[PDB]
């Protein structure tokens, strides 16, 4: 499953999607292609259900005839009119009951063959529909800036700290001069491009950030969550876009699995097929994992890195998820303030948003030696988009309920991308002697106040 | 390279290896098979060197004759006695100079063909020699118990705490009742068999153990080391036996790589092609990594787990590595004593040792509800076995040093400090009450001062 079809079948709903597509500078005609694919699919289903019912009538009519000792009949040959009627979904049970046992047996096999063919057609139409749904963006929030390009289109909403100060050495030079980061051929000849070894004080800093970040979220009511780092193909497909398989995900062979690019992937997948009748309190998770990205200088952009993640599952009602999005970006802001790191928060323009996000805020920290704002955090409200894909339902779940389906809302937000935060700390806390440890991290690394240049 | 050939070429050295093979219940005949392959290899090299010199004589002779403007000659045919002589390694330079330019050009090509043929033979002999070397165990320490079966053959060296203690619930039952571990189909249908999710207090305990273990080693002079979790095929081959690729290692495709089974693999590989003239102080690394094992209830035996590792690179002289082995097992013991976990330390029997280990100590903690000693730690002295494979040299080079007749290699050791999920299982059984799991005192500052994690 990719998206629920329900909004596409509704005239008003389809227009909401077309409008959102236009506002994202995406194709509104994808809605119409989905409606058409679904129309063809609904036709295979109408015929399948009609023919399944007629198969049961054949079985019951044969049973009645056998009990009555009616002769089996002259022939099994099916009238062309009967074949035309079941192919068009107009064959009535009263007409089927006019056939002899031999014809009823032949018809049951013919209808079973038709159901088998219609199932193959339906599977192809579901594949076409699903491929189109992957190109449908989530319905934009009304506050999303309307623009194609990030450089001019994104809106700066807040800033913190000294964002104009400059510094001498960039994070690459600092980590080299500490003697605590190795990205030389000794490492890349054994592990490939962009691989690294961290030593001594930088490992202590890495662990101090992992533990401080986890405690920061525990204090805010998040439940720590340590996931498996592998996901099977089917499950990864529900939490990843098709473009992620070719550009971002490593394949593991032990069956075929994929390494996770973020704990958001197994946390969202952990909710698949779930149904929360009510969520008076949201589900809040502090994901902790290594992240693996194929990405097809230093430790700013690497294939392997730790990240502490915020993940929320909440009620889709009363715009509650929008309140959670504000709390999640505020949490990431408070985290950076606690580390004394200057930054700006940016509202991502419509054209730059990934399909699952209805709105996204990035926190870009100031790197004084690099002289630039660099992304440390992304916080998104995915509303019911991922829930539709993992099939995470919401609402009353009682016996006797017939065919609007409600889904939970889901949000995800970086709390700390460990290696990038280390790069940021190094630039902001450098001195002539080394790197000053931010105050809040000192208890998490044996009270160490500074890591020295070698 | 698998092993250096030098000890096999020495009569005393070959006898030391045959004895060690017998004491490990391995084949001593492998030594003799290696000697024979190397004898055939040395013959290909003798002929190669002789023929390379003759190729240079051909080049020099063609040069001198052409500078003197001599005619090319009437034939390129090589006298049968010349072909017989170079094939036997007896062709003299004086016989070569007597040939004309045309014959010298033909001979240089024929000798180059012979060198190409001899290189193919040498490569086939190197493959044969290396395959045999993979079945040669490291020279056993004289204190290793001689037995084939781990079940009855290991020797108990030391015990700590109440190793007869009994408890109510096993680690699986405890982690289930805490509501902090999920090994159900909600996880296994996502990530395959033996996959798990940890939540809440158990993740806090997991992080507390990682951080306390790292600090425990920093305080003991180890340098923290965070490695890449991938190794390419060639490099993994130097730090893993062929049986590990089949049974233990996941393959990753992004240039084919392998997920590490332990930080011991990238730390050993990080020393490939290195040469230390002296190691007055050893290199001590505190490896920190996730570990991935194919393994072809609960979180005791899983594919994915954190482990804090001790790794030492030291001088091969004066049996210094044997002192480090004792320090490393003592470090793992002091760690488990600080957590208050009862255990026994065993000296692994000869038949159970992996090929790289000259000796191994396991620390098996007592699980009071399970009612069994269960391996938490392995500490091994690999002496120069892994160093020969990664080519990590020590001391003076052979040339220009009259006193140096042997190629020296560093010694390497590795030892678990903390296998995080198994230690969590042990803590749960040992610290359970009717309300939940008491946090060992030393870990409380590493998990927000929490004294107990409660049953759901
Ligand atoms: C080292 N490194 C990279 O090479 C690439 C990205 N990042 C940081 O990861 C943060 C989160 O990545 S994301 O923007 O794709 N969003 C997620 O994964 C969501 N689940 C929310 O976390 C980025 O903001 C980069 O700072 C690295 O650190
Ligand atoms: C969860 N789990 C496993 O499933 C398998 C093993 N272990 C622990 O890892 C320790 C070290 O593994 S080892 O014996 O193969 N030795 C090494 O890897 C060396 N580098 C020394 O660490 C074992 O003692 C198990 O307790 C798991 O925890
Ligand atoms: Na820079
Ligand atoms: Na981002
Ligand atoms: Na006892
Ligand atoms: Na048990
Ligand atoms: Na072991
Ligand atoms: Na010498």
């Amino acid at each position: 499953m990719v998206l629920d079809i329900q909004l596409f079948r509704d005239e008003t709903g389809a227009n909401i999607i077309r409008e959102s597509q236009r506002r994202r500078f995406a194709d509104p005609d994808i809605v119409d292609a989905i409606i058409e694919a679904d129309k063809k699919w609904r036709r295979t289903q109408f015929l399948t259900e009609a023919s399944k019912k007629l198969i049961n009538i054949c079985s019951k009519a044969v049973g009645a005839k056998k009990k009555a000792k009616e002769a089996d009949g002259d022939t099994s040959e099916i009238p062309p009119q009967v074949k035309e009627a079941y192919e068009n979904g107009t064959l009535k049970g009263e007409q089927v009951e006019q056939l002899c046992v031999l014809q009823l047996k032949q018809l049951s096999k013919d209808l079973s063959d038709q159901v088998a063919g219609l199932a193959k057609e339906a599977q192809q139409l579901e594949e076409e529909r699903d491929k189109l749904m992957l190109n449908v963006g989530n319905i934009l929030h009304e506050s999303v800036p309307i623009a194609q390009d990030e450089e001019t289109g994104n809106t700066v909403v807040r800033t913190f700290g000294n964002t104009t100060k400059r510094a001498k050495l960039n994070h690459v030079s600092i980590m080299e001069r500490l003697g605590m980061m190795d990205t030389s051929k000794a490492v890349t000849s054994m592990a490939g491009g962009r691989s690294y070894v961290l030593k001594g004080g930088l490992v202590q800093l890495q662990v101090a950030l992992v533990s401080y970040s986890l405690d920061f979220l525990v204090k805010r009511g998040y439940t720590p969550f340590y996931p498996p780092f592998f996901l099977n193909r089917d499950v990864m497909g529900e939490v990843a876009q098709l473009s992620q398989f070719d550009e971002e995900l490593y394949q593991v062979s032990g069956d075929k699995k994929y390494l996770i690019a973020t704990s958001e992937m197994p946390i969202a997948a952990y909710h698949r097929g779930r149904w929360f009748t009510e969520l008076k309190e949201p589900l809040k998770y502090a994901g902790m994992s290594t992240c693996f990205r194929k990405e097809a200088l230093g430790i700013f952009r690497v294939h392997q890195f730790d990240k502490i993640e915020q993940f929320v599952v909440c009620s889709p009602r009363q715009e509650e998820s929008w309140r959670h999005l504000e709390d999640m970006i505020t949490t990431s802001e408070e985290f950076n303030k606690s580390l004394g790191l200057p930054y700006r928060v940016v509202n991502i323009c419509s054209g730059a948003l990934n399909n699952a996000a209805a709105k996204k805020y990035d926190l870009e920290a100031w790197f004084p030696a690099s002289g630039a704002f660099r992304e440390l955090v992304s916080c998104s409200n995915c509303t019911d988009y991922q829930s539709q894909s993992v099939n995470c339902r919401y609402g009353p779940n009682l016996r006797g309920t017939a065919a609007v389906k409600e889904y939970c809302h889901m949000l995800n937000g970086t709390l700390c991308a460990i290696t990038r935060t280390m790069c940021c700390i190094c630039e902001n806390y450098q001195t002539e002697e080394g790197v000053v440890i931010p105050d809040v991290l000192r208890p998490y690394m044996m009270g160490i106040e500074m890591i020295r240049f070698e």
